[PDB]
């Protein structure tokens, strides 16, 4: 070593690591950035479990983010921060299983809180290097440790020939397992506490948090959890096996290909080539269409989410939970015919009740119908305006909002302390137009700190707002509570209970607590519907 | 012999009676024959003309109120006595009364035609909430009800039988509406502006004039009260009559000739023992013997009529009452009494739909719930009390009045719709019930100008200007007034922006959608669920 900052070597049980003092708005932190977790799952590995990563010799250098794992490269906006703003941001490889930590500088001396950050892109895409979970302003102001980590997305991370040996299913889900407990070995030697990780995640991240709640061998390696916009049971965050041997096998024919055979013939074939075929598995017209997430196959996932939450056990769990103001309207340029981010996306009835078999494919006649009638408002059954945000209503109430809403109810029922919000702040700086209102995924740069870096442009009440939440989300992470325990001034989040049903609103305003969760229409998706779903 | 209460009608003379009204005095010709009592042999069958009379026959009185079941359920109380039959039951019944005012209109006067309702098996002209003195004397009104035959008198059928052909009632009603347009102008009513209005069953018997086209032309105009030809109700199949009819028949010891002749053989009362007995089914509405669709005087069901009708050159006035369910509860639905709250429990309230929605399977029994639970309280007793009420009011009344002003609206009639909010101060049924089915009646007849009955002064108001829109409506198709420039005016019912009007003691509200998302449910939804 000799010459180097001492406060920036490290080592892990894999060897030595070289970090980076990086420089935040009101100091520095530490960062060590693509630290190797898994041998890289390429070759002979790829669709197989993570191995952990064998020891290296010399000095690891961790100042630079690693390879994100290779995914579909979104184009439907060239130029467009609005959607390049999620595009990968290094390499597309196979070998892409790296971690990142970020810690105050110089590395605090008493055990500190972990937060674990799960990233989304509904399971075909993210990188924990995108710049909008970057960990320097969380670890800075509220001296946190925070880990991201990569996990493998697409058929990559997911395709799955259920009951095989060479592709068993959920083995991005199993990256991020292994990311866990890289994080109880390893954590303490960066001042972690490994007595002390919350996981949070949002949309297929929060899906991913909810599953490890879920999952036996993962309850052990964290304590509190958050879950952004997303949840482990719902329509899209899941597949049987038998629909999950089905796409497989499709996707498989798609390439030109007794499960080893198969397997081995996929192994041959360059990753562009799978990804360029991913989507083609389901011509089914579908937003939240895609063909490769976590499979139920009697393993990791004993049970589907839903049955698991109905059931579960969760006296000894904080969770904290929540959804944005618009959780659809994102989805609908993406193959709603009439929306676009270009003009106002005023749609027709027609319009409106072709959007609803593509927002909720697996609906009969007599279900379209239901969701039409209950989202039609028949003072002005024609209005163009209320038609388009009915539509991204139903696409965000069917995906997320109910979902949470359940997610909350179960839970909150089975024994959990659950607190839960809706954030309603739009950005400033937000290049999406004024019709998407808070876009999914648009509460993440506040809770990151964002707003803080001065050159970025957010205004100061945002700046303050960032703060604000930054607390809430560490002091949740501290104490399993989001409150202050000093600090009574400002008005208590109470928690979400069977009974009350309360949750507060994230805005520029202090908290204020409402009741009800969506709740006469979360009722229509959470009850009745699934029995309209009988043939 | 005062000259004013005698009149020459084409059957014969007439002596009336002079009755004394709050501000001064009305002729009144109660009791006249518009009929053959449709007595023996001519039970079960169409009404025929009244024989002309020698000499001068006695119109002072009240005649007798049709043969039908009296209420027993809360004996004494005046919540149900009010309803009840207050002259001699019998089968000789078709009888009409006439007001108008002393002196007697120097010039021809708008008339009106009221129907009373009684779910078509009960109901009198003769009751005290339908004394037709007040808009005689404060309005200057021709005032006409007729009695008209009930439960299996008036509306047993054995469809294409010439014995019982069904909707007998209903043609009762069409003659005393023959009987106005014949005989009238006598009494200086203008048999070229006659409204019918009517109530709940007689709101539907208004309707089914409108969408029957020998009754078309014997009246102008039509108001609807919380009852409709469309809905649950109402009507019944050729093929479902002739089942409760033989049911009946099977009931009382008894080929279409030989099952009518037994039946004609057996007393009034024997029919009405067994009246109840046809439908077991635990429903509220379990009466048996309602207007038949017979593709001949309701030439296909009204939904379909009410569909496919041309309606260019008529005005209508349709509205509801605030709380049109409450009432029913407590006649079928378990855990429901005038005597305490209500408060309901969950369990309650699911076995309260199966009962109020006795059509529903058991998923839209489901779907019913789910739409009416308050799923923040949930459990709440008081909220599940109201729902309660909610679905059956929802169901029988305010959907279908909406269905039908919606669709007279779109097929080119002129309607003018309300929903009626002011709770009498005299009311004996307990604050749960809100403002019950059938308690605005009494407001438009103007029983609170008579100072002996103790309504608040402001309700004597209200009941001037109730008064005023009926009439108002009646002699101009407009229930507007005007000579009353300053407005909150009435604005029509169109499909478009859905207007009606809060009738209540703060001056007319208008508001858009009559229970527009539920309504949507009920008409929309519920159908294709089955
Ligand atoms: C906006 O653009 C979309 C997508 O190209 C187009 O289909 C739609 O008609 C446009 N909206 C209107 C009506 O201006």
């Amino acid at each position: 070593e000799g010459r180097e900052d001492p406060q920036l070597l490290v080592r892990v049980r894999g060897g030595q690591l070289r970090g980076i003092r990086l420089k935040a708005p009101g100091g520095p932190v530490s960062a060590f950035l693509g630290i190797p977790f898994a041998e890289p799952p390429v070759g002979s590995r790829r669709f197989m479990p993570p191995e952990p990563k064998r020891p290296w010799s010399g000095v690891l250098d961790a100042t630079t983010f690693q390879n994100v794992c290779y995914q579909y490269v979104d184009t439907l906006y060239p130029g467009f921060e609005g959607t390049e703003m999620w595009n990968p941001n290094r390499e597309l490889s196979e070998d892409c299983l790296y971690l990142n930590v970020w810690t105050p500088y110089p590395r605090p001396a008493s055990p500190t809180p972990v937060l674990i950050w799960i990233y989304g892109g509904g399971f075909y895409s993210g990188a924990a290097s995108l710049d909008v979970y970057d960990g320097r302003f969380l670890a800075q102001v509220e001296g946190a440790v925070l880990v991201s980590m990569n996990y493998r997305v697409g058929t990559f991370g997911f395709l799955a020939l259920p009951g095989s040996r060479e592709a068993p299913g959920n083995v991005g889900l199993l990256d991020q397992r292994l990311a866990l407990q890289w994080v109880q070995e390893n954590i303490a030697a960066f001042g972690g506490d490994p007595m002390s990780v919350t996981l949070f995640g949002e949309s297929a991240g929060a899906a991913s948090v909810g599953m490890h709640i879920l999952s036996l061998p993962s309850r052990s390696l964290f304590h509190r959890a958050v879950l952004q916009s997303g949840t482990p049971n719902g329509p899209w965050a899941t597949v049987s096996a038998g629909e999950a041997r089905r796409r497989a096998t499709l996707l498989a024919r798609l390439v030109g290909c007794n499960d080893t055979e198969l397997i081995a013939c996929l192994r041959t074939r360059p990753a562009q080539d799978l990804v360029d075929h991913e989507w083609h598995v389901l011509p089914q017209e579908s937003i939240f269409r895609f063909s490769f997430v976590p499979v139920v196959d009697g393993d990791f996932l004993s049970d589907t989410p839903e049955a698991l939450i109905n059931t579960g056990d969760f006296q000894d769990l904080q969770v904290l939970v929540g959804v944005v103001k618009d959780e659809g309207s994102y989805f609908l340029v993406y193959g709603v015919p009439g929306f676009s981010k270009d003009n106002e996306s005023l749609i027709s009835r027609a319009q409106f009740l072709a959007g609803v078999r593509i927002g909720v494919p697996q609906a009969s006649d007599l279900a379209a119908e239901a969701v039409v009638l209950h989202y039609t408002d028949w003072l002005h059954p024609e209005d163009p305006t209320h038609l388009r945000d009915a539509m991204s209503a139903v696409v965000g109430d069917h995906n997320v909002v109910c979902p949470v809403a359940q997610l909350a109810g179960r839970l909150a029922a089975q024994g959990a302390r659950v607190y839960a919000y809706i954030f309603e702040h739009r950005a400033s700086t937000l290049t999406w137009p004024l019709w998407m209102g808070v876009p999914h995924g648009y509460e993440i740069e506040f809770i990151f700190g964002l707003p803080l870096d001065p050159s970025l442009n957010y205004t100061t009440e945002e700046r303050i707002f960032a703060q604000r939440l930054m607390k809430y989300w560490t002091n949740f992470a501290r104490t399993g509570d989001p409150n202050d325990p000093r600090d009574s001034k400002s008005p208590q989040w109470p928690p979400y209970t069977t009974a009350a049903q309360q949750y507060v609103s994230l805005n520029l305003k202090p908290l204020e607590v409402r009741r009800g969760l969506r709740a006469q229409t979360c009722a229509f998706w959470n009850r009745f519907l699934p029995k309209l779903l009988s043939a």
